[PDB]
């Protein structure tokens, strides 16, 4: 992909970006789409348009799609999947 940089751009080498809005990320093995980064890392995931504020979404195939998590937390949006998927505050 390229482009992207959550406030510097530290995206492991396998990650992927087109479009999101990050901030003091570093992403590792994920994917992501419009989530808004505040200061987290991925490990294996696979997120998109959700927001969550330091949380570690790492995880053997991590998914998560229009999720407002804050702080590992997943909050209760109709619209966030929850299913294989975890945080742990990163």
């Amino acid at each position: 992909d390229g482009s992207c940089t959550n406030t510097n751009s530290q995206l492991s080498a396998n990650s992927k970006c087109e479009k999101s809005t990050l901030t003091n990320c570093y992403v590792d093995k994920s994917e992501v789409y419009g989530t808004t980064c505040t200061g987290s890392r991925f490990d294996g995931v696979t997120i998109t348009t959700s927001t969550s504020t330091g949380s570690r979404i790492s995880g053997p195939g991590c998914k998560i799609s229009t999720c407002i998590i804050t702080g590992g937390v997943p909050a209760p949006s109709a619209a966030c999947k929850i299913s294989g998927c975890t945080f742990s505050a990163n």
